[PDB]
């Protein structure tokens, strides 16, 4: 990580909270907008260790899909990890204020974005947990950049189960987002309960396909979501596919049946 001096960061605007401390939109110069999280005085050993390790792993990771850290300040307090702004800010706020502007292409392609991203952070070995579009962020190139803290409906029933948290509960996450994105930032399971979620995906029941939707891309998130964990896709094949099927557009225009709820007859 680059250690960056605090006379080169202005704070401007609050837009969050961290674990200890604020999170705010700002400016660095050496000016570029920031993101800025600060760890503020009186934070225990415990919240720094895990500070200054979550800024080392993000200097470790090099890729277009996730998050960019610009540097650190740790010589001086307050602590503060400092990354790049995404002025469209979070993926489902984003969808939700945007319902119906994109072409499937290009929900597709926001797809692919993540997808490699997580691929590239499962095999540098990192399970994210919380995959959901709340956190991948837009920039002004509609491209997304999968970002996290220091979610029942997001995760799959071993990591709920048995607290059992790696790449391929990642995936089943992943099969949400690709939900949400195609829906638009819909809420997962509509108004069920955590505990109607859990009892319906035990039962077999699973999301129905959205509107307008790909067939090839409602039959790939149905395979995120298969039970057994070992049977599910890796972010390879995620990636593949994906990439296939935009390289091969016309395979996107068969949709798959949307099942009406509402019913209107008309003459
Ligand atoms: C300052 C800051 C510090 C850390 C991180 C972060 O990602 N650490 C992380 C840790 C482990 C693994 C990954 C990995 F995922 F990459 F693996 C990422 C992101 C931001 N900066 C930032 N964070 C958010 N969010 C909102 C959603 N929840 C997550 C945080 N939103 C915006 N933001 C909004 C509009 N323009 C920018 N900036």
């Amino acid at each position: 990580t680059t250690e960056i001096h605090p006379s080169c960061v202005t704070r401007q605007k609050v837009i969050g909270a961290g674990e200890f401390g604020e999170v705010y939109k700002g400016m660095l110069k050496t000016e570029v907008p920031v993101a800025i999280k600060t760890l503020k005085a009186g934070y225990t050993e415990k919240q720094r260790v895990d500070f200054l390790g979550e800024a080392g792993i993000m200097g470790q990771f090099s890729h277009h899909n996730i998050i960019r850290l610009e540097g650190v300040i740790s010589k001086y307090k307050p602590m503060m990890i400092i990354t790049e702004y995404m002025e469209n800010g979070a993926l489902d706020k984003f969808l939700r204020e945007k319902d119906g502007e994109f072409s499937v292409l290009q929900l597709v392609g926001m797809l692919r974005g993540i997808a490699a991203g997580m691929k590239y952070l499962a095999n540098m070995n990192y399970v994210h947990r919380d995959l959901a579009a709340r956190n991948i962020l837009v920039n002004s190139n509609l491209v997304c950049k999968v970002s996290d803290f220091g979610p029942i409906r997001w995760t799959a029933p071993e990591a709920i189960s048995y607290r059992k948290f790696t790449s391929a509960s990642d995936v089943w996450s992943f099969g949400i987002v690709m939900w949400e994105v195609m829906t638009y930032g819909e809420r997962p399971y509509w108004e069920l309960s955590n505990h109607e979620v859990m009892k319906a995906i035990n039962d077999g029941f699973r999301l129905p396909t959205p509107m307008d939707c790909p067939s090839a891309i409602y039959q790939l998130m149905m395979q995120c979501w298969q039970q057994e964990r070992a049977r599910r896709p890796k972010f390879a094949d995620i990636v593949s596919i994906l990439d296939k099927l935009i390289r091969a557009p016309d395979s996107l225009k068969t949709l798959a049946d949307f099942d009406p709820r509402v019913s209107i007859r008309l003459p």
